[PDB]
């Protein structure tokens, strides 16, 4: 009955499948066309419909390529997704927040008609790796119209995110020596209010680079999160709640949440 539901009905593995069921196409954004960010690649479903849109930022150094696999596996589940380059690869979290904002406004207002015709302007999300994840917490903390935020192994100097009201899934890595869970991801999770939809999923046997030396767990729970909150798709609730032993214990360290998230 939901206006926003897309795609065949979910089984568990399949979210683990490398590829989702939507065929995907490409739009390349050069630096020349990108006002307030460094360019990027838009991945979008071939099948014509209206879909939520997502912007994804890299971290300190790296690239576009850092996060590509992720943006296009997400698009293959029925989303319009831009993976960006930043103005410089040394840009700090707060600027990456600005650049995420500019990247969303590019897809809705500046891209080809083929891209813009596929986006529902009202249903947006942000994700990012490392400093890019910090940038998404900042953007989330200033745009409570965003439908979801997914910080991946996030890094930020500010640990207090107690003004974020956007549904936020934080993904941490146990072996991360760069943005350690103890002093980044966990403090961020705890600071988020108790009364919003939030979750913390910690990978087991995972470095800082898993969101780029990766695979099936992030893809699965991120798509499930985006489906639930960007698409209002209650069919994905049961992947998230209880989140039982989840995409798997020893692939999964641990999993906190405020389930069930207003069924």
């Amino acid at each position: 009955a939901n206006p926003y539901e897309r795609g065949p009905n979910p089984t568990d593995a399949l979210l683990e499948a490398r590829s989702g069921p939507f065929s995907v196409s490409e739009e390349n954004v050069s630096r020349l066309s990108a006002s307030g960010f460094g360019g990027g690649t838009i991945y979008y479903p071939r099948e014509n419909n209206t879909y939520g849109a997502v912007a994804i930022s890299p971290g300190y150094t790296g690239t576009e390529a850092s996060i590509a696999w992720l943006g296009e596996r997400i698009a293959s589940h029925g989303f319009v997704v831009i993976t960006i380059d930043t103005i410089t690869t040394l840009d700090q979290p707060d600027s990456r927040a600005e650049q995420l904002n500019a990247a969303l406004n590019h897809m809705i207002n500046r891209a080809s008609s083929t891209v813009r015709s596929r986006i529902d302007s009202s249903r947006l999300a942000v994700m990012g790796h490392s400093m890019g994840g910090g940038g998404s917490l900042r953007l989330a903390s200033q745009r409570p119209d965003l439908k979801a935020a997914i910080p991946l192994t996030p890094w930020h100097l500010n640990k207090n995110w107690s003004s974020v009201t956007v549904p936020t899934l934080i993904i941490g890595a146990d072996l991360d020596t760069i943005a350690p869970v103890a002093t980044h991801a966990k403090p961020f999770y705890n600071s988020l209010p108790s009364s919003i939809s939030k979750a913390y999923l910690e990978l087991d046997g995972a470095t800082h680079f898993a969101p780029n030396i990766p695979n099936k767990i992030i893809g699965k729970y991120s798509v499930a999160w985006l489906k639930r909150f960007v698409d209002n798709d209650t069919r994905y609730t049961q992947f998230l709640c209880p989140g039982p032993r989840d995409g798997l214990f020893g692939e999964v360290e641990e999993y906190r949440s405020t389930c069930p998230f207003y069924p």
